């Protein structure tokens, strides 16, 4: 009763391709499974958040990119402020569109040994106490019944591994109905281009010298709350509706309606069966939020799921997904709420424009909406030992020094595996509280670059931070307990 | 074609009585007509907020009252946060009733010579190039009709000196209704006392043993868009018709309805004619901010008005009175919409309250808010010479020294006149710069109590800032001026 695939993981968005790429590297055999058989081609999100820079950067992937600069003043709520006031912070990756995001992270998938299988189409599942057995219509036989250890959701927001495997999906009423566009054809010539007019309002910003994107929102009850594919048809209406100029004799690449629905599962796990990325949580598209949001569930997912296949996979494990991520959901969900309250509001919020602009005078303010926004900072995993420096607090690019080697530490997060930095003393606890080489990595160097931090630091393969030290009564060893298996 | 009055102030509201202080402090014959033979004899403000606090302790008044207990953490939308961050801020006096704040101001603009005239009712205005003859049905005469120098506006939102005078006063379409009372009667019993229900809300805080105050809003689309005066049926039906308990038995000292509608006068003078206080704003009322903020009006215009009628008034004065408080009154209108749309709106302000909650962690945020409600120190008037440092700002209480006497300013500010502090020295500035010690005040000591300022000031009758220094190449003296007149 040999399985095909450890995990099967379903959809090859980004979110499905980059925990492929997780799983894979820590040693999984993975079958990705695309309803597409092509990817979508659809330059959506322009760029991704600073904290999805850096997880591309742990695993060393931004040269497969090329271009790589970054804005430093952004906004909140429709507030521009500068970003570069958190040591690290910014407004994200400027001009990547998805569908160049998709293209690097299968081929990454692919050369790590992920089996990519475009064209089959999850219908069915059923959940055993030791496997899960799913039901995809392959390209060649109209079924095919396939079996894995563990099956995940990374399909999209009309997700269909939540609804048969049960997930109970809920959320937030619908206030607000927003329309995208890449529009090609005739131009339009804007004067109104930005104005919280009534009837709603329109934005329009430049990404080749053919194309414009359309952001169409506007002030209504919506009527058709699934955000569902479009005609130019409504969105051209719908614009003259408010500017009274026509747009109508364009030509679109692709138009969507979407709604300010926020919606998060009430679990992540549900036996064996998982949800990652938009399959977990959906909100109003834009700032590339969802798919920096499904790259970082998806990449605190893989080694935890990867070596629960394998063992070394400790008790609170492949709950600890659930625990750490389903807060930041229903955080971010509450954060662009905010955001787009103050931003695509009327008459009502100009107040909250003005409070917040003079609130953002403020620096501790600054960061503060940096670290909510980038998602770089305050996502502080609540689930640690004391949690009282840096527990659950990502740990940023510093440089290290000969004692190893020249190499710095991002370098060293690239093949999903963990790591613990010791000065070259400490040796009883550089090996007689680390005998686990193969396990996690153990470094020995001088790594003061900068001024923030002292020594005594192991990480968790994602970049978290999980034995904070100094030399403390004791050195407590059995945080490796906590997230690694006694093993000799 | 001698006077009644230099000034006829109408109303005998808290803006009424500070303004005929201030008036009759300066030294102008003013009388004031108030249509009630008899105050309200209405709590209605419990307490008031702490720029207020100071402008009494500016003229000495604080003992009329007795029991002056200042509240520490008051709240921003329904978020408490602690105001002694700032430097003299507080959330104002705690338990004051509107009715003992207009009685100890009704004994001192009476004891300090103003005519207050009971059962006068302004009906007509008629504004000439030299006067103004005002038509008031007094109790004897069916009319009289009275002339004066200048009239101002002290009576209430439904002002009346406003529509015939010919001001304009627009503002902000209504959103929510707030009813009050003073429910003294059977009581209430309540276990859902502040929750965000559908329908509306319910709050309740007991003044008296007999006497609770019902606060009633209902989330809703209002009618009656006037604030007016209603039965206790609407309250008590109201209150059911959320909460399903009923609290129709019980009777009422008064009950209001309000609504949000936020209002403000386009010009604060129109020729000869003037609105202070809430005939010039209105808004929601809660907070004690409408008591507050027309005290402040009427202090800023007092000692303008006041010398304006005798000699050494000069060119930009009583312009400069709606040039300092028509901003601080457009804001204070766009502030209680921000609170009250984050602390009345149901789960489209939930991330409101949450993403406000997390900025007051930081205490920047917490001095702006700070400032924001105490009207102590985001009041900077922009009026100014440089507006670098201090300028329109306030001067806070400090202590000075033998070299005057042992007595410190706020005892200076007491007779409605100007001062100058200097150390002994700068003999020249002292004299050769100020030789008008009847004009202003002209005070020598060593004032460095604690730790924040240094040498070099004057300041305006209500508190306000007009020449800082340090040697400044030169001495200007030329701001004496800018807010007085050059008299030997
Ligand atoms: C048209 C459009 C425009 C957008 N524009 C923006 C934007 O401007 N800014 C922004 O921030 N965000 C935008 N978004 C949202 C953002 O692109 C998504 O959040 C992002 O793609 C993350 O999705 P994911 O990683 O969960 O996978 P998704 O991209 O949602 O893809 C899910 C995958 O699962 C596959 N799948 C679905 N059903 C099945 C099935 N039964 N069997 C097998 N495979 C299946 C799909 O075909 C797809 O390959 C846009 C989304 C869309 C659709
Ligand atoms: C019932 C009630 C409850 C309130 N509760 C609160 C509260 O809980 N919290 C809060 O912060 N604020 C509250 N307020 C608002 C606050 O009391 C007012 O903003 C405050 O009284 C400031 O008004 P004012 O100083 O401009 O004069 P007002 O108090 O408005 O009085 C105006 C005066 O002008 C007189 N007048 C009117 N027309 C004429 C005329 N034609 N001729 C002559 N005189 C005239 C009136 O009779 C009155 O004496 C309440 C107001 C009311 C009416």
């Amino acid at each position: 009763e040999f399985y095909d695939s450890d995990v099967v993981v379903v959809g090859a968005g980004p979110t499905g391709l980059m925990l492929a790429g997780e799983l894979r590297l820590a040693g999984v055999s993975v079958v990705v499974l695309d309803k597409l058989a092509e990817p979508i081609k659809e330059s959506r999100a322009l760029g991704f958040s600073a904290r999805t820079i850096e997880e591309f950067a742990q695993r060393g992937l931004m040269d497969r990119f090329g271009e790589v600069g970054v804005i430093p003043v952004g906004h909140f709520g429709g507030v521009p402020l500068d970003y570069q006031v958190i040591e690290g912070g910014s407004y994200g990756a400027r001009g990547i569109p998805q569908a160049r995001t998709e293209g690097i992270l299968g081929g990454w998938a692919r050369e790590l040994g992920a089996e990519v299988r475009r064209g089959y189409e999850v219908t069915a599942i059923e959940d055993t106490g030791t496997s899960v057995t799913v039901e995809a219509a392959g390209a060649d036989g109209s079924p095919l019944s396939l079996r894995a250890r563990y099956v995940v959701g990374c399909d999209g927001a009309r997700s269909s591994v939540r609804k048969l495997a049960g997930i109970d999906f809920p959320g937030t009423e619908p206030a607000i109905e927003l329309r995208f566009a890449d529009v090609a054809g005739v131009q339009l010539r804007p004067r109104f281009s930005g104005e919280r007019v009534p009837g709603g309002m329109v934005m329009v910003l430049p990404m080749g010298p053919d194309r414009c994107r359309v952001i169409y929102f506007d002030s209504s009850q919506p009527l058709r709350t699934a955000p569902e594919a479009i005609t130019f048809e409504e969105v051209a209406d719908s614009w003259q509706r408010l500017t009274g100029e026509d747009i109508s004799g364009a030509t679109p690449l692709w138009v969507s309606s979407a709604t300010d629905v926020s919606r998060q599962a009430a679990q992540y796990r549900k036996g064996r069966v998982f949800l990652a990325g938009d399959a977990a949580h959906i909100h109003l598209p834009i700032g590339a939020q969802g798919m920096s949001a499904g790259v970082q569930d998806a990449v605190n997912l893989g080694w935890k799921l990867a070596l629960d296949i394998s063992g070394r996979a400790p008790q609170g494990l492949l709950d600890t997904y659930h625990s750490e991520r389903h807060p930041v959901g229903q955080r971010i969900l509450t954060n662009t709420l905010a955001q787009r309250i103050l931003y695509l509001g009327g008459d009502e919020i100009t107040p909250m424009r003005e409070v917040l602009a003079e609130l953002m005078g403020s620096h501790v303010s600054v960061q503060r909406h940096l670290a909510g926004m980038v998602t770089g900072l305050d996502i502080r995993h609540d689930v640690g030992e004391g949690d009282h420096p840096l527990l659950g607090r990502r740990l940023p690019d510093r440089e290290l020094v000969v004692d190893g080697e020249k190499i710095p530490f991002y370098s060293l997060l690239r093949p999903g595996r963990a790591v613990l930095l010791e000065l070259g003393g400490d040796r009883g606890l550089r090996t007689a509280a680390a005998g686990w080489a193969d396990r996690v990595d153990l470094v020995a160097a001088e790594f003061d670059g900068c001024e923030a931090p002292v020594d005594g630091i192991l990480v968790r393969p994602d970049g978290y931070v999980a034995w904070v030290a100094a030399l403390g009564a004791d050195g407590l060893t059995t945080a490796l307990d906590r997230w690694f298996g006694p093993t000799a």
